[PDB]
């Protein structure tokens, strides 16, 4: 497979390699805020993160992905709309190639500069490669991001930006503590549907925080000067790795909030 985000690989061709990619339950989708509904029912979020253990970070030529051990309970999301209890296993990002667009999800039509993602699976299934198979088998936690002011516990991941430029480097990563990307409050929106890159499969749990994180200018401008390509390989800029919104289809948005 050799898919991406250009014009001849991107995701509106992703559906010949991956026919999922026009399913029932797709991801993302734009949330209307005035269709999403109250539902008094969610428990409230639980965001365990006090013993997440980071191990490396890597280019795999889409974007680039922070990796966890997920060998225990760790670092840990339960409550919200979920059962049970799903461990992080890697974050990573979709952006643009200016602030006006890279989310993945849209707010009334609204593009974000861009989307942090927290990946997390089922532990009733075991693994990760077992979860994806199964309909509840993970839960993403997204995170839209504006500019403005900085985000102090993004830095260390932008200053490691320069040791993996190219798809297929990693750097150690160890010791980088998630609880500073998350916004003020955890209010969210909840719906289900599915990975947004191949091999788009249809076994996610999407818990969407209300509040966006700022960032600086300075910090997103970095991440753009990431590379698709290889070492040694013509220069394309890792920007613009978002799929857009697809179809909501028979599926409703639930809001933790009033
Ligand atoms: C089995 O291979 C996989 C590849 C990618 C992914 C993710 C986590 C995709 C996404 O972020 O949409 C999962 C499994
Ligand atoms: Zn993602």
């Amino acid at each position: 497979h050799h898919w991406g985000y250009g014009k001849h690989n991107g995701p509106e061709h992703w559906h010949k390699d991956f026919p999922i990619a026009k399913g029932e339950r797709q991801s993302p989708v734009d949330i209307d805020t005035h269709t999403a509904k109250y539902d008094p029912s969610l428990k409230p979020l639980s965001v365990s993160y006090d013993q997440a253990t980071s191990l490396r970070i890597l280019n795999n030529g889409h974007a680039f992905n922070v990796e966890f051990d997920d060998s225990q309970d760790k670092a840990v999301l339960k409550g919200g709309p979920l059962d049970g209890t799903y461990r992080l296993i890697q974050f990573h990002f979709h952006w643009g190639s200016l602030d006006g667009q890279g989310s993945e999800h849209t707010v009334d039509k609204k593009k974000y500069a861009a989307e942090l993602h927290l990946v997390h699976w089922n532990t009733k299934y075991g693994d990760f490669g077992k979860a994806v198979q199964q309909p509840d088998g993970l839960a993403v936690l997204g995170i839209f991001l504006k500019v403005g002011s900085a985000k102090p516990g993004l830095q260390k991941v932008v200053d490691v930006l320069d040791s993996i430029k190219t798809k297929g480097k990693s750097a150690d990563f160890t010791n980088f503590d998630p609880r500073g990307l998350l916004p003020e409050s955890l209010d969210y929106w909840t719906y289900p549907g599915s990975l947004t890159t191949p091999p788009l499969l249809e076994c996610v749990t999407w818990i969407v925080l209300k509040e966006p994180i700022s960032v600086s200018s300075e910090q997103v401008l970095k991440f753009r000067k990431l590379n698709f390509n290889g070492e040694g390989e013509p220069e394309e800029l890792m920007v613009d790795n978002w799929r857009p919104a697809q179809p909501l289809k028979n599926r409703q948005i639930k809001a933790s909030f009033k």
